[PDB]
DNA sequence: CCCCCCTGTCGCCGCCGACGT
DNA sequence: ACGTCGGCGGCGACAGGGGGG
């Protein structure tokens, strides 16, 4: 629970401070390497293949492949070119109806809250946009590199938080081409009747508790019983 | 394109072949490690703390290690007891509204493409949930990673292609810990006035058409130039 | 028949939070 | 208020293996 930013939204001259955190943790359990037989911790040393030599991290070059298999070393006016990394707000665009972004683009999502001091423009900020029920795109740019997001708010019932939903940029998303199902399927009334009890038989609400991951659990008391 | 796997959703005697793919290609340039004093692709060897000496891939084994930082030698055969990873079905568990979602969960988006000649029973299945309106709960299970998703249907121009969204557990997604804001602040009508005022100055309709990565579009036409 | 793309590691840099003045 | 210090986490790249042609 320990943040990754501070920033602020700034659409003009508003600059609310928010402090960006992870909203997704993941329990899932990271191992480690080692040589077991000698008891002996995992190292990798970056080794020339053709000269045959181990080097440092510094002297490698950020090399590109393209179909020709060649190489060429990013410089440092590649980083000069885009002045926009240097900039720690996030600078909203534009504000629209949250109906607008569709499930397919959304990638990542963090809670913002506040400097302790600015929490008034915050609330009343959030407080707008719930009330108005809009959405917030904006830009974003963490650890250098920029990606396209979007600020909407949410009520948790005690307090109200706005969060910010990272989004894919609109050509990413792949489009389904599948011509067989183009070619017409006929189907007979009576048929489609049929599965409607098939589902129904099925039915029920979405209840988060229920569902838990029985693979990583076991995993958990396993480990415990090595122990 | 390539597909990831090739199972067939299962829900008692219910039975359809799927193919899915992959929805979220990112065109983001992958580079590779080179060192300009011979200009060769970097090579990486597994080395030993302890020996001092290079330890294969096969001759490497996995460890944990815990709170106390002990290390533990963990063994395959124990850790296969799970059984389901072997399953190679969309298996469903049950149907709710789709509607009963938040986009906190949906992580990752797949396709998915009839198999046999015949789609009989995935256009009715497609038929269906579009008509009752109501997602598919699956245990998605891929790569002997089994991971929570979700079925639904959403038209695309010529087809009405189902489409299952990865989900995570819901206790993975925190919750917001924060003293901060449950403070009340006073406030006043006119602030809200003129915060609506600016607010909606600034009011627009999505138009994703224009929007694109300008960092990427630079360092694509640097390569070229280069 | 296959060569691509998940998945897991590793190493690295950059950033935050608390202690002390 | 301001300066130090240690730790935490994105992420760029590689390696391995599977299942797609």
């Amino acid at each position: 629970m320990r943040a990754i930013w501070t920033g602020s939204i700034a659409f003009g001259l508003v600059n609310v401070p928010v402090k960006v955190y992870s909203a997704t943790a993941d329990h899932d359990i990271r191992f480690h390497q080692v040589h077991a037989k000698d008891n002996g911790r995992i190292r990798y040393k970056r080794v020339c293949e053709a000269c045959g030599e181990v080097v440092d991290y510094r002297d490698l070059a950020r090399a590109y492949e393209s179909g020709d298999g060649q190489m060429v070393a990013i410089t440092d006016d590649d980083i000069a070119s885009l002045p926009e990394e240097r900039s720690r707000e996030i600078e909203v665009l534009e504000f629209v109806p949250a109906a607008d972004v569709d499930p397919m683009m959304f990638d990542r999502s963090y809670f913002l809250e506040p400097d302790s001091k600015s929490s008034k423009s915050y609330v009343l900020l959030a407080k707008t946009l719930a009330e108005t029920d809009r959405m917030a795109i904006v830009h974003f740019t963490l650890r250098n590199k920029t990606r396209l997001a979007a600020l909407r708010v949410k009520d948790f019932g005690k307090r109200e938080v706005m969060m910010v939903h990272t989004l894919l940029w609109p050509d990413e998303i792949r489009d389904p081409d599948f011509p067989v199902l183009d070619q017409k399927v006929e189907i007979k009334p009576a048929e489609l009747k049929m599965a409607g009890q098939v589902v129904d038989s099925m039915a029920d609400d979405f209840n988060p508790d229920r569902y838990h991951d029985t693979y990583q659990e076991q995993l958990q008391e396993l480990i415990d019983t090595k122990l």
